[PDB]
């Protein structure tokens, strides 16, 4: 499942860490607190290595937590390096939020990569105690998500609210037309 | 189950990683997000090692997710190296899609290797909320799969739709006749 | 999930440990006894390495135990180094207590980082035997938490009691206005 | 486990219901909401049958919920009939509360029947959300229990508080001396 | 647990059904769809038996579903008979809603019967698909509950909103002062 | 949970069966094959008892299977008696379909009874084998449901398609305005 | 779920048994050995009651075992009475086999009743030991099913083989056109 | 369970990998996709190391999947090196197929090593959807297995069909007489 | 959860082992046989490294076994080095026994560190066979614990017996006043 790579200078790298040497971060799982903590650590590490060179963030996630996604989001915008974004397989739910969060001019996706811009809700525990706040916290988070998405897609807030309410299935071309990505990555 | 190999120059390789040194990627499991993330990382790694030399992708999968399969597909077509394909045991469901996805002129299969070109459906969660989109997403994905397969097999879209709807069992010779593979790999 | 990093001088670091080399402690999980024991060990370690240089504590926790949180709290205040604090994703329950516990002048949070200053109750086992003490232990702990929070936020004890009783959702700007953090960390 | 009894006038009674015909209620289980609802229904039924004749309540409970116990308590005091009380086996926790709750002059217990006057705490769910109320609700319930017990045992509130805090084991003679029961039921 | 009662005229009644003969409905469990369907059937049955005579509804519920509670509520108001209400043990969450729903002038509670007027939320399934409706459905239901409660308690809507947001613990006297019940049922 | 009722002429009825004697069918559960088989048997039974007198169908269902719902639907329309309909608590998903299916002029609902006219999808097993049919079977069933609903509500097919695609929450007044029910059942 | 019906002459019937008094057999579940044994017992019973009068078999089954289905089939053809057939909800898999097995001229189905004429395979245990027989037993059973179906639908064996291989969804009108049923049962 | 071996030149080998250094592959488990993927990787590795020197394949398997077995089979015949075969303990089901698949003149088995040449059937999932293909796929696979076995044992196809249908237990001498192995490996 | 630390001279340490290099033992879990065996091994190791230099034992345990606690106790007193003690978070049950067991003059605790000096009972298995010994073994162990505690706290045995019978909650100041610790560790 996970192979090893070494070189003469010995030097034990895993396949993901060998890619990290070339400033490539791989994200191929649901966005929980654990993976979010790891992705943030890599982004902070690559900045310390070189603050000028670009970072490559490959995405293949079905979704995850909102608070976990914003941790990755804020880190990407906070650091100096321009974080590139390349969607593969699919970018659904919070994965599409990070897809759009890439550096402007450097948001990519492969031809057969699907996209879905709708976050359903978990994390209902802490809110479920009080009524008035629980309902408003959903609205606040909905306003929080739709505002940030609107700025990056470059579309009106009115259109975002309707699309981000129900389920979606955008292709690479449709995602480019929406403004989520900048270019469909043609072969070679 | 998983043996170790080393050499004098010491240098700990697993059997799969020792094959990766000779640009050989082994795929002998169902295509989920985890293995897809690993296969993509290997394809990106081998390109960085040498963009001209060929890659060998041995396949032995019963199937997997559609979105996971396209992640591997798009990566194979995106990179410069010509990815060879050698089917062993069986190539069913999404495994047969990657079988046909190999570089043109370099798609192989061993004599007693079975082939099956039909993807049943999972991943019904995110779609199950809305009705009109859920049904159409199946049609869109069916049109997505059948179009790409038709191009690589070199057959009409009309024939693909019927064959890829129900179950199939093609031998190495029948798969060659279909256009899925280019040659049956004769002993030695 | 967890990648490796090495360098020539060989030297196997995990991503979290490579950050620990630069005096960065990552906290991206619920605060139980296990993680609390690890965080304390890191704080004691970094003090032994250098008692003058600052420590960076990134927080992304939904909460945890009270006794586990105070173990981290007391350690931060006990050691010489000024422990910086940077909230990412969210800082809820006992996470917000450690958020405010950072060195004065060096308490930060990213723009879209949420904050919640209310600890619900677990650890009901040992108290549940006797009645008079169990109830008073909650009051004592409530007085213990609200007193310490009031000092660091710089607000009255009367206001803290009401806010820390029910659920809350403070943004980076609201948390700064409350006195929990000192500055909202602007990009670059 | 549960036998049947009938008579000529046919008339299917279970052993517990045949005793209910002679105004005898059997209580030989932990006091949950289900049994409490049944005991109250029997007390209300026997009152409707005859409001003057006495009721016999045999007790053999290790304990139960506080709110469930008070439902039986209030019902016993509300109805007209003088509810006799006969402890057998043991009367622990809330069982001893109902033991003392019997009609004055008609509280009994057999020679080898144990008694324990201490309620530990469950039902921590609804209280666990808010801190100040949860602790005070224990004190309120402690004041509620100790006040009512003090009136019926005919001892001071100061003595009750100490005894009802920790575990106890009173024999029939000691329970009579305490004031929980009125007489030890001698053979024949 | 459940005894039998018969009489000469033979005639097999359970203890709950024997009470139903005297127009007494017992409610000593959480208010789900099953018990709600049974309670409604009893209310409709007693109306058919006699539309003029009063019905007695004993309550001992920790809570339940909102939609299940309104089914009992609407049925009580729809039928001709004046449904009396007698709280025992506790009336928490939706139980307190039905407690107040009793006929005006005939709402009772025993001395040590607790009351709690706050419904937390379940039934989050059907709403969780769409965002804008899910949050507003909580507000609509909150407006639905608080409006109806305000009319029956005879207090302002402003006071109800605050009390029904967080947890509560009202005694028989406090519940009478609130307007939830009309009289505390004194012994005999 | 389920009480007994008898009378002198002895005659053991359960509460639901006693209502069935007065031509009242209670439906307070999800519509599966088991309850559907029972409801149909009752409808066929009441027709045999008297084909002229009206039947009363009380509804309190969150939903169920489509094929199970149509079994009840077709039976109601097939038999001679005019089946009245009274919604209580809620009528969601397939429950609202049967709500509208009542005899014309005799479709009722209580004041606080909610309504929801959207069927999500299960029963995906038998369809999941073939692709072209599975998607079209959803469209056929959608056309099947929307056509029948449109006739009974008396609105256009265009409006039904949009409303029955996403989630809904109609009150008694809104359901009356929609045409699902004929009158809101006022007290007494 | 299951109500009771009695009458004066006392006489305890369940709703299904009351229908059995009027020669109506209800089938609303998957066809296993247990229900098959019960259905056969009813068919044999109704013959003994009256061998001339017709029997009414209401069907609402998703499918079941082949051997269990043939037990009901053979019994229907063996007995003298003409067994009517009325499909409700759906008649899938082996249910459609019994649907067509009804007396000629008396095979019915309601307007919105679905039909599916394809049996997938279970009961693989006893066959799985030997290879040559296991495969041929499927062919023998396929020849057994298709031959009998062809006779009753009145179509060719060639057409049956293709339709009964893959999944199907026939409406009442299409099932009538196929020859499975004789008439669509119009309202009243 | 699994020991370590190293040598001076340091060099960490597991016991299985140390044998792989001397071109020995150990197979002591059921033949699933995982072990098949590993065995193939070793065969491909040893060919790359030296295409002329022989490989030693020790077998001790009770059986496994057919498709998994053919993956190992085809690989053995495809590569240049003559793969020796030494049966130990037992070679049942698909293990006996690989036993016979060894290089001609180099098929061995120890004195007390049992042999069984019959594959029962699993992998019934993908076939179970369609009837005509499922049965024929068993026949095709039976023809596939019996044809290949007949060639290597050097016996008629008629004899193989009967023996490979039911269970078998051949000793080392009987297996040699059958043609499965070439020689019984005498001590030293 | 557990990070790595290395240095140039390479040298793989875990965070806990890096602290062990500076004679710091971390105890942040319940005291079972496994952790007790590890703690003893560390104490024996640090003595062998240097018998004169002090050892630092950080405690954060809720409790554990008695026999496991005495194993650590006896080891601390047996070895030459003066084992310092620093309580963090909490020191409950057997943790408080080891808290007091520290070298005289070197027993510490942080400001918000709680303390509880009462061991409840497990390990009831081996004793439960014989009656007279089981009860006396509790008394012997109670005399064993209370005697040793009394010596180190420097208080009477009479006071210890009462306090160590029921539950306790001592703060850092109260624990210092009790004699359990020597000083409250002030910041810096
Ligand atoms: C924390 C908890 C309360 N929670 N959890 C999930 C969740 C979702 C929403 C919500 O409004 N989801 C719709 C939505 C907004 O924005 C996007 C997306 C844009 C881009 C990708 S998704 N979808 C609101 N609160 C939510
Ligand atoms: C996304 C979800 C709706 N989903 N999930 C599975 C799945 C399958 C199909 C589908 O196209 N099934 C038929 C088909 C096409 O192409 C192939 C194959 C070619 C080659 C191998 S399989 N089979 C369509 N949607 C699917
Ligand atoms: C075991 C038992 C003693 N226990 N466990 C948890 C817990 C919590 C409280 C309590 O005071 N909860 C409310 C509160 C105070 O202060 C804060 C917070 C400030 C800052 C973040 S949370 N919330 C009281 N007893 C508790
Ligand atoms: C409401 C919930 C938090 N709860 N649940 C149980 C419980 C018990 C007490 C309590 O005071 N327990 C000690 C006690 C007093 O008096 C008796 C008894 C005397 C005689 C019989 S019982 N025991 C306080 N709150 C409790
Ligand atoms: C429909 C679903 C989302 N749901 N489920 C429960 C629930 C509760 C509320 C709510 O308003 N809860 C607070 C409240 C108001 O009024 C009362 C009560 C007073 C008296 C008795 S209860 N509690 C809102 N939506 C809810
Ligand atoms: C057969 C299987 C695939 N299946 N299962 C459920 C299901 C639902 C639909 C569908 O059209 N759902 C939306 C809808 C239309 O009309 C109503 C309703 C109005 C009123 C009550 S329900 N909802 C289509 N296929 C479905
Ligand atoms: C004995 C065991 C191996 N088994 N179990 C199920 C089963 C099904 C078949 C088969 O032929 N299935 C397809 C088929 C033919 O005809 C119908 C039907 C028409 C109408 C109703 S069913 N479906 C063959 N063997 C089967
Ligand atoms: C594809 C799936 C349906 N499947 N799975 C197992 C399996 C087995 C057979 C079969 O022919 N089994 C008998 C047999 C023939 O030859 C040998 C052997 C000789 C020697 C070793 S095995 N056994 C046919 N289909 C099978
Ligand atoms: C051997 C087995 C039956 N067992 N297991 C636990 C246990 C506890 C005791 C006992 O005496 N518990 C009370 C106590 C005394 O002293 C302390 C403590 C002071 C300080 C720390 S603990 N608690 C007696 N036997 C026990």
């Amino acid at each position: 499942l996970i192979p090893t790579v070494i070189e003469t200078t010995e030097r034990a790298y895993d396949i993901y860490s060998r890619l990290l040497k070339d400033r490539i971060i791989m994200l191929g799982s649901q966005i929980d607190d654990n993976v979010a903590n790891s992705i943030v650590s890599q982004l902070l590490f690559l900045q310390a290595q070189d603050s000028e060179k670009d970072i490559y963030l490959y995405i293949n996630s079905p979704g995850g937590s909102v608070t976990a996604g914003f941790a990755i989001y804020d880190t990407i915008q906070h650091i100096k390096p321009d974080v590139q974004t390349i969607c593969i397989g699919m970018a659904a739910s919070m994965g599409s939020f990070l897809l759009a969060a890439g550096a402007k001019g450097k948001r990519f996706a492969l031809p057969n990569a699907e996209v879905m811009i709708h976050q359903p809700l978990g994390g209902a525990q802490g809110q479920a105690t009080e009524i008035e706040i629980a309902a408003n916290h959903i609205l606040k988070t909905r306003e929080k998500l739709n505002r940030i998405l609107s700025e990056r897609t470059g579309q009106s807030i009115e259109k975002i609210q309707k699309d981000t309410d129900r389920d979606n299935f955008l292709t690479a071309e449709e995602a480019k037309e929406y403004g989520l990505i900048d270019e469909v990555m043609v072969p070679e």
